């Protein structure tokens, strides 16, 4: 996967509301900045319950957004990452409606998982109890096949029915999706809910062998079409390092909350630790289109005894430091869990989570870009955006606080801000200097300082990071220093907003 910075955006929430308008904004206002892009699901429909992840037809672009040819057009300039939902589909898909009508008789009946599919001899209490759940209850709901009442496997909502991926119709279906992906020249595929995709009795049905088997099968099928695979997994971090070894790429989900901590406190050990132990076949992010996941660095969900990269109190003080820095907006948006070790995500923008502090933000981005992996930026953070309370109050959907519909006017108006210009400058720097295609080294003091070093062929760079040097939401003291070597020799930057870095 190309080592240039990628952008993450909705088609309709950046520009006029379309794939072409998106491509326009991307080409005209971001050239050299984002050389690649991740387009969040654009299939039929895009405006549903879960904002694209519950398509009715995965194979077809929403005709309000565009077509496949808009995708193919965009492939010529930019590398493109797209979503493939491999675990489930709409109960309003023709395939499932057909099973509903004809029951066993045909033809899609085997495509779909039931309790009998996995558990032909019954299930124990322990059988069902041990299953990993992103959502509450049992992963089963009631539906009627022809006339007979059936329990159908459901991982997330009763509306998204789980496919048996080892079956022929199920595989035939996933391959209809890849074939269309390759036809429009997608580079990179995000495999969604793939952790949950393989069910075997007596297991947690989450990241078991049968699942790796499925992933490697999908990998080989992808490389055959020139598609690299990427898995999205929120879990206990040791499982993450476990998983990460046996696949091509993964998200780095630890770093954003880690940076929130360090900018909050000034303790950098945890980060020197993560730098030492993190998997480097990664995609790095700060913000995504879901909330800030705190479960990643916390204690394990099933067994509270396995402790993260900080104490449970420091996770509590993180959820509450966000709540405080945004003066209660995340409270409005994050539904209360009665405790903070029970939270998955804290819904807020990563600018707001910093109390709209520019020095802290830009430092965070710097560190993200210095660590090994391919960096991604989300449109809202590319625009350094604040929490949107109107939509949140419009839709009552927590995650909409971090998804703002940006018209072109708003983009060009937010483009004027110095922090936005510093971020742009910094991506361009990350893209143009060849030192990053090189080798990575790091140094730490104890707590006060960490230095990240890259050395390439014609060029060198080092970023030193000291959150102790200034503290607090309104503190304007630069916490990151930069030095580098290129055609023009040894250069330096002690403030990354006012004195942004350029290459020769
Ligand atoms: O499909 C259910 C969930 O799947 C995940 O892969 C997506 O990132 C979520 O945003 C979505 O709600």
């Amino acid at each position: 996967m190309k080592n240039k910075v990628q952008l993450i955006t909705y088609a309709d929430r950046l520009g006029d509301g379309t794939i072409k308008s998106m491509t326009d904004i991307l080409r005209t206002r971001f050239d050299g900045v984002y050389d690649g892009v991740h387009i969040l699901p654009f299939f039929t429909p895009f405006d549903g319950a879960d904002a694209g992840f519950d398509p009715i037809d995965h194979t077809k672009v929403d005709e309000r957004l565009g077509s496949w040819d808009d995708v193919a057009e965009l492939s010529k300039t930019h590398n493109i990452m797209v979503d493939a939902i491999v675990n489930h589909m709409s109960w309003e898909s023709k395939q499932f409606q057909d099973v509903l009508a004809k029951g066993e008789e045909s033809e899609y009946y085997p495509m779909f998982l039931t309790m009998s599919s996995v558990f032909p001899n019954g299930a124990t209490e322990e059988d069902l109890a041990g299953i990993y759940r992103p959502r509450p209850g049992l992963p089963f709901t009631h539906y009627k096949f022809a006339g007979k009442t059936r329990l159908v496997w459901v991982s997330f909502t009763p509306q998204q029915v789980d496919i048996d991926t080892d079956s022929d119709k199920g595989w035939e279906y996933l391959m209809s999706i890849f074939d269309q992906m390759a036809a429009s020249h997608v580079s990179y595929i995000r495999l969604d809910a793939v952790g949950y995709g393989a069910k075997e009795a007596g297991t947690s049905c989450f990241m078991t062998p049968k699942t790796f088997k499925l992933i490697s099968r999908l990998r080989e099928e992808g490389v055959k079409r020139g598609l690299e695979i990427l898995i999205e997994v929120h879990s206990y971090y040791k499982k993450q390092v476990e998983i990460a070894s046996k696949v091509d790429r993964v998200y780095d989900f630890a770093l954003p909350p880690l940076l929130l901590h360090a900018l909050s406190t000034g303790h950098v050990e945890p980060v020197a630790h993560w730098t030492d132990i993190r998997p480097n076949n990664a995609v790095t992010v700060l913000d995504t289109h879901d909330g800030i996941g705190v479960i990643d660095i916390g204690s394990d969900q099933l067994d509270r005894s396995l402790k993260g990269l900080v104490p449970d109190e420091d996770v509590d003080n993180l959820v509450n430091t966000i709540h405080a820095n945004t003066h209660g907006e995340s409270q409005a948006a994050t539904g209360a869990a009665a405790s903070n070790l029970d939270l998955y995500f804290v819904n807020s923008t990563y600018y707001s989570a910093l109390g709209c502090n520019d020095q802290h933000y830009i430092a965070a981005r710097a560190v993200q870009f210095f660590l090994p992996g391919v960096p991604q930026v989300y449109y809202v953070g590319a625009l350094a955006g604040k929490n949107d309370m109107e939509l949140l109050r419009k839709t009552n959907n927590g995650r909409d606080i971090n998804r703002h519909y940006y018209s072109t006017a708003e983009i060009d108006e937010n483009l004027k801000r110095p922090v936005v210009k510093a971020l742009n400058a910094l991506a361009k720097f990350r893209n143009e200097l060849d030192a990053f295609d090189g080798t990575f080294s790091y140094t730490t003091d104890d707590d006060t300082s960490i230095s990240f070093t890259w050395r390439g062929e014609t060029s060198q760079a080092t970023l030193t990071f000291e959150p102790k040097r200034g503290l607090g939401v309104d503190n304007t003291t630069p916490v990151a220093m930069l030095e580098w070597e290129d055609s023009a020799g040894d250069h330096r930057s002690d403030d990354l907003i006012a004195n942004p870095p350029v290459v020769a």
